[PDB]
């Protein structure tokens, strides 16, 4: 009795969130959703780094069915740092455009930290993992939650299969502080129609964050759920300092890589 419409075919994903990991890669996705012309994976896919053997046929089957116009979109914040992802995805599509959502390297790597933390308590500390010795002096650059802050290092890696004009590279704290400005520049990269806009978001005091008024699935407010906008633990003053000195060369070869200063070095 009902009309049953076609809802189009799975398309490969056009466009990809790339990284970084906890630099605010489900917000973006999630704020994108509100968009007519975007259609979205869900959970991370993992596809380009775990489970590449499976093929694309199995991950053109993950992806969401779209209508003629409507760009699908996936997020694996962990493709950035894997070696092998930036060929892989280019023989999928040469053309497909990357998003990677970056974060001051300090503040990324509490973040990641702390999300382990929440999963097992009892971890080490952040400052006996931050040195090769635990205690001081060398940083530890071998440890993962320092050595994906080295976008600059990861960069090169994806450079060399994708002209940077293909790859967006989104402030992660401007995401926080004005999430319409920073989803414009995005809708632009897209070549979406920038209607995702001011009124989309409002600033909800006891989340600490922007939550959308309405999300695709809601008609009612949105905010991101429990594992997002975690309370850092207090990381030792010093350390912290130590870990600023190290990162601000590499952030600088970042800014000349991407033609933007994201602010994390003064
Ligand atoms: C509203 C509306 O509209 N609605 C609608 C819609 O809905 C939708 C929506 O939209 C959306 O949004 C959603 O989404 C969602 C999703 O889905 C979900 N997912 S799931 O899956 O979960 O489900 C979610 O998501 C999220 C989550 O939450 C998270 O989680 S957590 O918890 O974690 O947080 C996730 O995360 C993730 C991440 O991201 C990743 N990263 S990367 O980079 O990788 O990529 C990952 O991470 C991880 C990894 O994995 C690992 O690795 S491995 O390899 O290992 O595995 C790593 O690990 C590492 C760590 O980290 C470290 N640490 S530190 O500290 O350094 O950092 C290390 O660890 C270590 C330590 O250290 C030491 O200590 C130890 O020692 C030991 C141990 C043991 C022993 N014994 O045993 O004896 C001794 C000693 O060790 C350790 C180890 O080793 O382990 O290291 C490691 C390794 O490293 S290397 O490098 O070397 O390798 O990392 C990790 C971490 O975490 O970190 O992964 C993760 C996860 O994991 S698990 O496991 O947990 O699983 O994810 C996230 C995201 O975002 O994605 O949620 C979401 C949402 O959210 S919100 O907010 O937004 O809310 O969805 C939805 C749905 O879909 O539903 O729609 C719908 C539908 O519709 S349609 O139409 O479409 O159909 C509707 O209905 C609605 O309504
Ligand atoms: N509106 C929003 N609500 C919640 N978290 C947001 C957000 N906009 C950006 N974020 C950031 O997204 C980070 C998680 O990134 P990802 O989804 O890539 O793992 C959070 O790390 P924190 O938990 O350290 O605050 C948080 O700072
Ligand atoms: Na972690």
């Amino acid at each position: 009795l009902a009309l049953l419409l076609d809802e189009g075919s799975k398309q490969l994903p056009q466009a990809i969130i790339i990284g970084v990991k906890k630099g605010g890669t489900r917000a973006l996705l999630e704020f994108l959703r509100v968009h007519p012309d975007v259609r979205a994976v869900g959970a991370e896919p993992h596809f380009f780094d775990r489970s590449y053997d499976k093929g694309l046929a199995w991950y053109r089957d993950l992806m969401p069915r779209t209508l003629d116009g409507q760009i699908t979109m996936e997020k694996t914040p962990s493709y950035f740092v894997t070696r092998e992802a930036p060929a892989r995805i280019s023989a999928m599509s040469k053309d497909t455009k990357l998003i990677v959502v970056v974060r001051d390297p300090v503040t990324r790597a509490i973040s990641d930290y702390t999300q382990t933390l929440s999963k097992r308590p009892d971890i080490p500390t952040f400052e006996s993992l931050t040195f090769k010795n635990r205690t001081a002096g060398l940083i530890d650059t071998s440890w993962s939650a320092i050595q994906i802050g080295i976008y600059a290092k990861h960069l090169e890696h994806w450079l060399r299969h994708f002209p940077i004009r293909q790859m967006l590279f989104v402030s992660g704290e401007r995401l926080i502080s004005d999430p319409a400005g920073e989803l414009g520049r995005v809708q632009d990269f897209l070549g979406l129609k920038r209607i995702i806009t001011d009124k989309h978001f409002y600033f909800n005091k006891t989340k600490g964050f922007p939550c959308l008024k309405k999300a695709e699935g809601s008609s009612r407010p949105h905010c991101l759920g429990k594992t997002k906008g975690r309370t850092h633990p207090e990381i030792d003053r010093e350390v912290v300092r130590r870990l600023r000195e190290f990162y601000r060369p590499f952030n600088l070869k970042f800014y000349q890589m991407t033609g933007h200063d994201f602010g994390w070095d003064g």
